[PDB]
């Protein structure tokens, strides 16, 4: 209460208890005023590939949804050893402490005072009445290391375009405008302070486990299957065989590999590749409107060893490397490469097709002819693995309402939520100058600059599957590097800067399959 | 399920009453011509339902004397690959042969206890094979001696004929029903589904 | 569902903050250049859907003096076959045709 | 209470209930000083079609009076297309988050 | 509560009942921020006797540790001579009156304010999961003579250093780094106050 008393308190750890995580973060943030308090609609121009129509909105948003902002490299490392699944369960938010602050310009200095009595107005969307924008992937969330301070990004959203003569980004009958004014929000002065809790709805496990088998080999070596086919037409008679003696390729099986489709493989070494100066024209594309988009991810698909493919897998970046791009000889020290290969036992490789087919019918006259086929889709009978969650990858994404989905897992990884849960949304209530004495019915145009800034909490309860497994021998874990360096890894430089080494998936302990 | 059809897909309507949908069937003229579809022509009408997927499958006749004299099937079987190394792909979706035809590891096969080792060769099917059909699933199951359908080709202009494709191969769409493959006396009652992120239909192949 | 949806799958996206993925975009120069997803380049996003099934089907316009004269558009169908006979493909998938095509 | 904590919230919304729809709406104001704090009276020139007598006062007045105040366009065309009439019943009106300024 | 009154009062002194002696001191201290509100490693160069690895942090930490903080050279006198042991029992610890002012320079002349919404926060390591540098004789503590106004020190530690090649202050895999914000530190205004108690476990008789 008041303006002398403190509204809360700095909550950041972790507790483990039995089948139960519970992770507390907390992170100071820093709120502009966007679009001088302005409602602004943005376009393209002419007609391509890209081309939108869309508002950019005077409101800021919380973003936590990025997974290593809830977990420390060692809470990640405790996690992924000891465990065959993980989903979350509850959230709770909370904001406290707000403080608003004015700026005033005179000459060339700037001053800032404090202003006690200017209010932000907060509101979270419980019935996901907005257009979502999480789940995107984008920027803006709280930072992996709890003492940096972040800037909140700015809400907008892009909506139905349409065919004007020379132009696509021309607004269409049906395309949407929404006042977040008109949503029913909370107005908090410096003392008082916000908060809301969540339920996540049931959703599977996500797998830890690699497996510790191929499909393929799925059998007993020992004994031979009772099973018939026909091995050889030669001599004018049928010739039966009977699958087994060590003979793999031939045996029966009642499961079948993933589906995918191939993907354009670029060599890690630089001087093997074919020098093109940009890999759109090879991508994996798929198109909606007339319009062709990069079909990024896809299925996990792994590539050949010492091979990538263009936006195939996930890949991420230091703090290190600003700007919009880095280039090097081989792939460079700033970027962070992900792998699937701890899938490729049930999963298609991207190097090849996903088999053969006949070709066409025979006679005694023709010889039997088979074609090969370079792409695959679900066909009953077929079993997959999901693209693993990674420390620096998003936890969730809300699955589009739609008459119908098949298998609603996003392929960027992470769970797929009918209910995700709701943005929050922050703006900094305007205050006008001084107005003029005689009337006037226009806007006001002017207003005081100031901008605000306070702490935000996190507390989710995640719940996690117990690793029960038999095998004799040690597996695979996580470990730290062995090399002395000159910077600890996960850890500050000389300069200051926290720096991620390396990304980090989930998949180490192994399960039979 | 044990029981056997009493119609095909295509064939499910009521043949005395014409439908109340129309269709374009003829260009020709500068106009554009729309027919109703009804009066006894099948291939024409509108159905909810299609038939189920598959692939095509090498066909081999019982008759030895017709075949190709290939010393062995690997080389002209359906496969999929795993790892880097090809596998036959055994048994199919329950897509039945033409009648008086087989095909390699598409369908399950026995022994009598008279065949002992790896092999046995008669000029037909031999007496102590023990073959088994799927033909009672043609109603709704897609054949393995053509494609599944056509397609359309190119894009039509007056100065361009319209063409289509064939397709060889299908796989899982919107509003399609099929038959599993059934279960024999000689065959195996269960299979463990494995513990997979996702698993479509999960019945053992 | 009675609706008519308010944004295509590839515009679903805060259009003013770039995404935090990098992804190949040039090889040449012997050396490999990994580009940042964003700034207002919307084909190169990442993207957790996809597009529904469908296939292709022969279109024909409107205007009747632009269509080839066929006497009949049977030959042109998409079609399923059963038993060995062939079926026309009808409806398909519901995908729309271009403005002005039936 | 006190100068730390805030006197109300942020409502703008419709709710359709049967019959009954109902409103709510929020606007940011700002008043000057009229006058220099004066009473004035103010009177036309002359003989015409167009002459008055009365006060400027240094005073103002919150006036919602016209309907688009109260309806979003939405809430507008949703009206009048399911309906054959409307009349209004009550209101509530408020005023909070007062904070007065110097120059 | 609030801005306007006071959240303790000043309680220097010594009780002596008995075979109990109970102590009381305050001072005023200062505290300024440390790198910028930064963590940063430091470490040393080449090879010697002297080489190190570490981390400096944006923290700052009480310490009463020495004697002459706790009693007056006449205290000292009374104890040294009339007894023959001595061992500590409990403690009590507060921290009150926080206030926090903000600097401003323009040109080249300061002008110092007082922001009454800024906070400090702070906590007590209960389960020692820190690396503990008391009990080490280094400056900062709270000066002898009560009317002395004395500046916190900053907290650092350093940690396992790693043959290189010419370089003995290289990281090693098991360089531990400790971020003090994954703490639940706890944030004061300037109308609320801090405490908390402790207990000795038993020791012999000094």
């Amino acid at each position: 209460d008041g303006v002398g008393q403190s509204s809360g308190n700095w909550h950041c750890d972790s507790v483990w208890m039995g089948d139960r995580v519970l992770t507390k973060s907390t992170r100071t943030w820093s709120l502009p005023t966007y679009n001088n308090h302005l409602y602004k609609q943005i376009n393209g121009s002419g007609t391509g590939d890209a081309v939108y129509f869309g508002y950019s909105t005077p409101w800021g948003y919380f973003d936590f949804n990025r997974f290593h902002c809830h977990f420390s490299p060692r809470d990640w490392q405790r996690l992924v050893n000891n465990h065959w699944g993980i989903r979350p369960r509850r959230l709770n938010f909370k904001l406290f402490n707000i403080q608003v602050k004015e700026v005033t310009t005179t000459d060339g200095t700037k001053t800032i005072a404090n202003n006690l009595t200017s209010t932000v107005q907060v509101f979270a969307d419980t019935e996901h009445q907005l257009p979502y924008i999480l789940g995107s992937a984008h920027e803006g969330c709280m930072p992996p290391f709890p003492a940096d301070v972040f800037m909140l990004p700015q809400y907008g959203y892009l909506t139905l375009n349409g065919p004007g003569s020379n132009n696509n980004n021309l607004s269409t009958p049906s395309s949407a405008f929404y006042c977040l004014e008109y949503f029913p929000s909370q107005m908090l002065r410096t003392g008082n302070n916000f908060v809301f809790t969540y339920e996540f709805e049931k959703v599977p496990f996500h797998s830890m486990f690699m497996h510790n088998q191929a499909l393929d080999r799925l059998m007993n070596p020992l004994v031979d299957q009772y099973l018939w086919y026909l091995d050889a037409t030669s001599g004018n008679n049928l010739t039966f065989r009977k699958a087994g003696a060590k003979n793999f390729p031939e045996y029966f099986r009642n499961w079948i590999p993933g589906p995918g489709c191939r993907n354009q493989q670029w060599n890690k070494v630089g001087t093997k590749n074919n020098p093109q100066t940009g890999t759109w024209a090879s991508a994996n594309k798929w198109r909606l409107q007339g319009r062709l988009n990069k079909y990024a991810p896809g299925q996990p698909n792994a590539p050949a060893e010492g091979f990538l493919t263009n936006a195939g897998d996930l890949a991420f970046a230091n703090a290190k490397a600003t700007g919009a791009t880095t280039a090097a000889g081989t792939v460079p020290a700033d970027i962070l490469l992900t792998s699937e290969s701890e899938t490729t036992t049930t999963n298609m490789m991207s190097n090849n097709g996903w088999g053969a087919i006949a070709s066409n019918n025979q006679n005694a006259s023709v010889a039997p002819t088979v074609q090969y086929e370079d792409s695959a889709h679900v066909l009953p009978g077929m079993v997959w693995q999901d693209r693993d969650i990674y420390l620096q990858g998003p936890i969730w994404a809300k699955i589009p309402e739609t008459d119908g989905h098949f298998h609603p897992s996003p392929l960027m990884g992470g769970f797929g939520l009918k209910n995700p849960p709701p943005q929050i949304l922050i703006k900094n209530t305007p205050v006008p100058a001084d107005p003029p004495t005689q009337f006037s019915s226009q806007k006001i145009n002017s207003f005081i600059t100031q901008y605000s800034t306070g702490q935000m909490t996190v507390e989710i309860e995640w719940e996690l599957r117990k690793e029960n497994s038999k095998r004799w021998n040690p597996e695979i874990q996580y470990t730290a590097n062995f090399n002395n360096s000159a910077n600890a890894q996960f850890s500050v430089n000389n300069n200051g800067l926290y720096i991620e080494d390396r990304t980090i998936g989930t998949r180490y302990l192994t399960h039979t399959l």
